[PDB]
């Protein structure tokens, strides 16, 4: 699709068999989801945003369907204010900025 | 232009008479610029993201040029680590997400 920006670019994603709402976030390097359970191994990591640093759980090679487009990649789980889809997965679904 | 997301979508902006590099950020409701001493009235505000909140100064009707496209609107000034062009101005320069 083409998505304008008068409203937040929220989309439905499917991950671990669950539907969630997430924000397409070109300013995010990484994909960060609010607390949830995901299967398999994870690694403790830290990431920084506008307000400082948080601790997250890093899950690798996780499938995630974003507005019907398939990605498989790294998902960070932790105290983000909202679910954000970052550039690591935006690139996988072929997302560009255009003006 | 078309900006892919392999790297951070940094572009040149001009505000006041300073040229700066800023992220075209679909995840940002508002535009947030690194500390700079702008003239005019402003209101205090707190904006939240990963890590918590930062205190910013809200300036209204500030002209900014973003890769040659003119925009004018609200700019938040505070201790952000990166200059952020948010949706308030992204719509003004005709910016869409496409996949
Ligand atoms: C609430 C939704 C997100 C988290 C909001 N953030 C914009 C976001 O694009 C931010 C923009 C950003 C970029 C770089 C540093 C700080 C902020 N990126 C970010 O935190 O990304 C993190 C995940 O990937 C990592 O890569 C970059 C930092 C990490 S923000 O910077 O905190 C932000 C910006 C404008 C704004 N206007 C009103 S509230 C508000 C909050």
């Amino acid at each position: 699709p083409q998505i304008t920006l008068w409203k937040r670019p929220l989309v439905t994603i499917r991950i671990g068999g669950q539907l969630k709402e997430a924000l397409l976030d070109t300013g995010a390097d990484d994909t960060v989801l609010e607390e949830m359970n995901l299967p398999g191994k994870w690694k403790p990591k830290m990431i920084g945003g506008i307000g400082g640093f948080i601790k997250v759980r890093q899950y690798d090679q996780i499938p995630i369907e974003i507005c019907g487009h398939k990605a498989i990649g790294t998902v960070l789980v932790g105290p983000t204010p909202v679910n954000i889809i970052g550039r690591n997965l935006l690139t996988q679904i072929g997302c560009t900025l255009n003006f």
